[PDB]
């Protein structure tokens, strides 16, 4: 299971996978969540950008990295 309780997710995105950012919750535009981590309950009427990862964009999910978020998140995988 995708739980990573007590540490950062750090799941590496693959090309074609969904990535989630939130204007309000993210510290900057590079702060992102994977589909296993993103919880809609954290982001009601927030300005959520869901993109499809490309060859150009590449990186890791920031869930559990509190240095990347303005609000406490609640991992979807933890539910
Ligand atoms: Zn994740
Ligand atoms: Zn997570
Ligand atoms: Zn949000």
């Amino acid at each position: 299971v995708h739980k990573h309780t007590g540490r950062n997710c750090g799941r590496k995105f693959k090309i074609g996978e969904p990535l989630y950012r939130c204007h309000e919750c993210g510290c900057d535009d590079t702060c992102v969540l994977c589909i296993h981590c993103f919880n809609p309950k954290d982001h009601v009427n927030h300005h959520v950008c869901t993109d499809i990862c490309t060859e150009f964009t590449s990186g890791i999910c920031d869930c559990g990295d509190e240095e990347a978020w303005n609000s406490p998140l609640h991992c979807k995988a933890e539910e």
